[PDB]
DNA sequence: AATCTATCACCGCAAGGGATAAATATCTAACACCGTGCGTGTTGACTATTTTACCTCTGGCGGTGATAATGGTTGCATGTACTAAGGAGGTTGT
């Protein structure tokens, strides 16, 4: 039975205890000079597999 | 807006659960090779791409028939409830 009414029992920490969950923003929205950013993988010189994924 | 005692309880602070990440081992996929066969190339002969010419389709539309045929069709607007208007004409009045 537990899981089958753990959605009633776990339910109860949800009244003490009081700490929670969350999640965040983090990006910026792009782009200017000068062109050090500006660049595709191609000015790496790496491998294909790499370059693929 | 400071003070706290005395609530109902979170902290006071022991335990232990899951987690994830390390290492291992498995999986697959990316590739480099090879081989196939197709759409790599020019040339050439074909036959029917297009044009024009000719001989002779399809469909443009104009034209109108005569033994004689010579009183026709057409069905339901609407049945109610009102009442305002015009129409009638004789006459007893203006």
């Amino acid at each position: 039975i537990r899981r089958a009414a753990t959605i009633l029992a776990e339910q109860l920490e949800a009244f003490v205890d009081l700490r929670d969950v969350r999640q965040p923003e983090v990006k910026e929205e792009k782009p200017e000079f000068d062109p050090i950013l500006l660049r595709p993988v191609d000015d790496l010189e790496l491998t294909v597999r790499s370059a693929n994924c």
